[PDB]
């Protein structure tokens, strides 16, 4: 049917009624075929680097050229600060990819495919137009199904720029049908020997009543560097803090201590992350400059090998029949293909439980950061990067919502674990079957 018919359709009415009895498992929502996406969440990891030049820019900034690598401020105080500005621009540039891609390609936000345990999604940005960039690899793996957890790593060996992180969410509906989503997990970006800890923001899904879902960000995201510098990004929508949706305000401070006082902000960036934003240095509000305009820079999608060459664990290969049925809008075929895949998985889980076997993750392992870790789990190292950056930001190391600070209510939750997924480059190095 035409989208204009969605809201009043029998299918949507039945869907809204199913929300009243939502059990907490988003995948249980009786969503109609017209609101289904043929893309698996394991693919979302690619959204961290769809602007190759911004992802790698920090690596080209050094003590001898930094003032030539800061468009908004040729008089930038230091290379560390020039790099923080670059990392911040990169972070902002990821937002349109992360939260607006389906609106563009599908017509609105839609229900993504719930990944199966073990699912993989790999590819690469060849950056053929920029030989100095080199190849950038994406590795994404579903390390958990109950609950859904996706781990990933994007790395550029040539320029020593590497990123790793993981993601999971917890969602609930308000009485007015707003879908509140809390993100969990974090992402770390290494630029040579300099590190950055990034925490995703919470969000809500609007437009459910009118059958035109869309993401709006809220709360805050942090970018803590090993240089001490810290960027605090606050999100808002519609009004309240800006006459336009998808708005944000980012402030860069010398350190976590200074972030307590907005007046100490070295720079203040404001605008829409899905559009244009300006930046002001210090308090010189009369000298704002364009920081980033999402509309001027088209996203660059990674190269994925043809289906014919994909391993059975690769997302698109495994979900092929389901994606095809979804595109066709065949109610019975969607139910059939999805059940076939998910039932086969349930069978595997039941067998493992009965045989005393456990699924082994391929390129990621879960490290127990608890003071009293499980006796068989891997534990972090002395100079663990997450530990030092979290300490600098005074960020909770527990499995609390992304961005939770030490002492916050969420951090004071009793019997809360501290297990985090980590990329093991060695496992990819010795990979014997998967290729790009
Ligand atoms: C019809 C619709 C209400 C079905 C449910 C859709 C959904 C709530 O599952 C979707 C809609 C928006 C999706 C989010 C969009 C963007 C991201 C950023 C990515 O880095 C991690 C996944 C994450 C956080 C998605 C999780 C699943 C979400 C939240
Ligand atoms: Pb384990």
């Amino acid at each position: 049917m035409d989208p204009s018919q969605y809201a009043s359709s029998s299918s949507w009415t039945s869907f809204l009624k199913s929300i009243a009895s939502f059990n907490g498992d988003l995948s249980s929502l009786s969503a109609p075929p017209f609101i289904l996406s043929p893309i698996s969440l394991t693919e979302f990891s690619q959204y961290w680097a769809e602007h190759p030049e911004l992802f790698l820019e920090p690596s080209f900034i050094n003590d001898d050229n930094y003032k030539e690598h800061c468009l908004i401020d040729p008089e930038v105080e230091s290379p560390e600060l020039a790099r923080m500005l670059a990392v911040t621009k990169w972070f902002i540039s990821t937002l349109k990819s992360q939260y607006c891609s389906r609106n563009e390609s599908l017509g609105s936000e839609k229900k993504p495919l719930n990944p199966f345990l073990g699912e993989l999604f790999v590819g690469k940005w060849e950056n053929k137009e920029h030989p100095e960039f080199g190849e950038t690899v994406l590795l994404s793996e579903q390390v958990s199904h109950h609950p859904p957890v996706t781990a990933f790593s994007i790395f550029n060996d040539k320029n020593k720029v590497k990123l790793q992180g993981y993601n999971q969410i917890k969602a609930s509906f308000t009485k007015s049908l707003m879908l509140t989503v809390k993100q969990f997990g974090h992402t770390m970006l290494d630029i040579k020997d300099e590190s950055y800890l990034v925490t995703p923001p919470p969000l809500h899904i609007e437009g459910i009543l009118v059958a035109s879902p869309f993401v709006e960000l809220e709360g805050k995201s942090y970018i803590q560097s090993s240089t001490g510098l810290l960027c605090v990004i606050e999100f808002s929508g519609r009004g309240y803090f800006s006459g336009k949706k998808n708005s944000f305000k980012a402030r860069i401070y010398k350190d976590s201590k200074d972030s307590k006082d907005k007046e100490k902000a070295l720079y203040t960036i404001s605008g829409q992350w899905s559009g244009s934003s300006k930046i002001i240095k210090a308090n010189k509000k009369e000298e704002s400059r364009l920081f980033y305009d999402a509309a001027r820079i088209p996203a660059e999608h990674l190269n994925v090998k043809p289906l014919e060459e994909q391993h059975p664990l690769e997302s698109r290969k495994a979900w092929y029949d389901v994606a095809g049925a979804i595109k066709l809008g065949d109610f019975n075929l969607i139910a059939k293909t999805k059940t076939e895949l998910e039932e086969t998985q349930r069978e595997l889980r039941k067998e493992e439980e009965a045989k005393g076997i456990s699924w082994q993750r391929r390129w990621f392992k879960d490290f127990d950061y608890s003071v009293t870790p499980e006796e068989g789990a891997l534990v972090p190292e002395k100079d663990d990067t997450f530990l030092k950056l979290a300490s600098a930001l005074n960020l909770s190391t527990k499995n609390a919502p992304s961005g939770t600070l030490v002492g916050d209510k969420e951090d004071r939750k009793e019997d809360l674990s501290s297990i985090h997924w980590r990329f093991q480059r060695e496992l990819w190095d010795e990979e014997k079957e998967i290729v790009l």
